[PDB]
């Protein structure tokens, strides 16, 4: 239906949880003017062969998630940062497109081009494989009987699907070159990093994007597992999702300090971006 | 505590497991038969791969390991016995790693042997996928041997524990080296996203944890979900065991929403592992000459 009856109160509740359990706030990243126009030229060229124009605003609404959800004071590689900017901006376009627009012969080569632009050969393969995996998953699951059984069964089945489908496993495998931290790289490559962060990212996104996706008939959203019309049932479900986030965040705190910073900045950063950006005030 | 145990439940739980498979999976697993030469080629490569680490391991101990691959693949659908033989070797030699003291973990010596196994049996693309998955598994296994992260994810809740096990039990590794056996596009994708590993983690881990609890508590190993409950309390053990059965059943029922070939493979893995586990030397007694701690 719509969660707007709950939008103000739940935002307060999220923020409360972050102030209390994470504390350390994210900060938005500054691109130099050379750096920015690299990113957007690269986005426009990637989508170009698919036939879709993309407004300047829209690229900017996409890129907000990367400007806000990395871990600035750890960043060691801005080419990898622009790689993630470009990969996550075009990832969004592919996500909004009707499947019959999804041309793999044309888009996959641009993904590889991007990865070979910004990464060394080992990382470029890792980033590209994960990009290929994300766009392919998104396509073969559109209105798929598997997606239906994973998103209507239980929260546990749903978040299991979202590890890949929300894009966090992709995120980690294209972001570890930014930090060159051996622990973070291995947890990225086992996908333990993605698994640790999946629920913090997905629960936030599902809440604020519930309106768009119900309007657009999309089922990949954990709040469809409850009756948002029932206010009691929503508030029980919301609290249970809140506890999911809290247990994840406490276990993340057992990771090494650099790794925990990236994980928590990712989760909190995505919350600040998701609320304040125009991508999720409308549809 | 010291010698804590699930021996009192051994009998009823194997029956609860079996009747769960009879109701929900139905198809019985089918053990791959290896001709006598394949079994000797496998074991021949296994020795070579672990030899730089400096421990002899017996044919009896190799064959104990390889039983999981013989029993838990999907012979209805196998197309590539070279990839199958790869999985036998790789799974067998990483079992040794999992059974070793970390002081014996030499990546510089062992990783080359993994790469040679993969290049022997796979084409170019597959060799790289199988190797990254093998390396990630022996690396994760080494690096969590004492980790505070292991203790965090294994003592907080079943959800955190199974999240750790997707990698640690080795099922992501298994999927990413098994997909060339089948040349099935859907299954290949599910392997590469780890969706396949994630769907089968609980069914493999719950079965293995029950039957290896006694070995692991004695060795002081903490990666086992039944440590999250009071197995001495009969009432607490039963609620817990029941909840893990529900976990298995929910996974199996969602697995049936995958295409028919893919779910055949998923269910043969879960059910086959259960047939191997409950009919093999490794899970007959806690310490014996196929599961004993390999030492420095
Ligand atoms: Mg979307
Ligand atoms: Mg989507
Ligand atoms: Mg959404
Ligand atoms: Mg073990
Ligand atoms: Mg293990
Ligand atoms: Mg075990």
């Amino acid at each position: 239906s719509s969660v707007r009856p709950y939008l103000e109160e739940c935002t307060r509740r999220f923020q409360e949880m972050f102030d209390r359990h994470v504390v350390t706030r994210p900060t938005k990243v500054e691109l130099t003017d050379a750096e920015l126009r690299e990113v957007i030229d690269d986005c426009n060229a990637a989508v170009a062969p698919l036939g879709k124009t993309v407004s300047d605003e829209r690229w900017i609404s996409y890129v907000g998630v990367v400007l806000w959800s990395q871990s600035p004071r750890h960043i060691k590689d801005m080419e990898a940062f622009k790689a993630v900017c470009v990969l996550n901006c075009v990832t969004f376009v592919w996500d909004d497109m009707d499947p019959a627009l999804h041309d793999f012969g044309l888009f996959l080569p641009q993904l590889r081009k991007i990865c070979e632009k910004y990464y060394g050969p080992e990382d470029a393969e890792v980033a590209y494989e994960a990009a290929r995996a994300f766009v392919t998953s998104d396509h073969m699951f559109r209105d798929s009987p598997i997606k239906a059984a994973l998103c209507t069964t239980s929260p546990e089945q749903y978040f299991r699907f979202r590890v890949t489908d929300i894009g966090v496993d992709f995120w980690m495998k294209m972001s570890y070159p930014i930090y060159r931290h051996p622990e973070f790289t291995e947890h990225a490559k086992t996908s333990l990093a993605a698994r640790m962060t999946t629920r913090g990212l997905t629960i936030v996104n599902d809440f604020y994007s519930y309106d768009r996706e119900v309007s657009l008939g999309q089922i990949t959203n954990c709040f469809r597992l409850c009756d948002v019309s029932d206010e009691t049932a929503f508030k029980e479900f919301f609290q249970a999702r809140l506890d999911d986030m809290i247990e994840d965040i406490e276990c993340i705190k057992a990771f090494d300090q650099l790794t925990q910073d990236v994980f928590l900045d990712l989760i909190y950063g995505n919350f600040v971006w998701t609320t304040s950006n125009k991508r999720y005030k409308t549809a």
